[PDB]
């Protein structure tokens, strides 16, 4: 188990580019890791965005949230550069200044101000 509950990281998830978020405890299993039918670890993660959304990411594909100007060293793990959709990137830049915000707490303050409620 390399991340805890409340830790800030990026994930890379489908055709979307490492998107911030917040490792937390799937509601179901009440678990942050769980290893997978493949026998791989993965990390359960909330996304910071406008359109709240969790998933169960591959631990090859979460990594350590340090601040939004780590992205560039992430692409990098003439020159080629993908566009991005406008409606994406506003969305990206929307969950990049609640990363940004949740990244001056304390992991306490930031599982207390973003862990999201699960209605059935
Ligand atoms: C799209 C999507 C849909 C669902 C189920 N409705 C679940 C998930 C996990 C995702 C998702 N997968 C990877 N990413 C980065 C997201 C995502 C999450 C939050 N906001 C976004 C805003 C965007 F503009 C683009 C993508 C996202």
């Amino acid at each position: 188990v390399k991340f805890q509950v409340g830790d800030l990281v990026w994930s890379k998830v489908g055709t979307y580019p490492w998107w911030p978020c917040m490792v937390s405890s799937d509601p179901q299993l009440e678990v942050h890791t769980k290893i997978n039918t493949r026998g791989a670890r993965e990390y359960h993660v909330q996304f910071f965005s406008n359109q709240p959304e969790r998933a169960w990411v591959h631990e090859k594909r979460v990594r350590e949230y340090k601040g939004h100007k780590q992205y560039e060293e992430l692409l990098a793990e003439q020159k080629i550069r993908k566009p991005r959709p406008q409606r994406e990137r506003a969305q990206w830049d929307i969950g990049i200044a609640h990363a940004e915000k949740a990244l001056k707490m304390t992991r306490e303050e930031r599982i207390e101000q973003y862990t999201f409620i699960y209605i059935d």
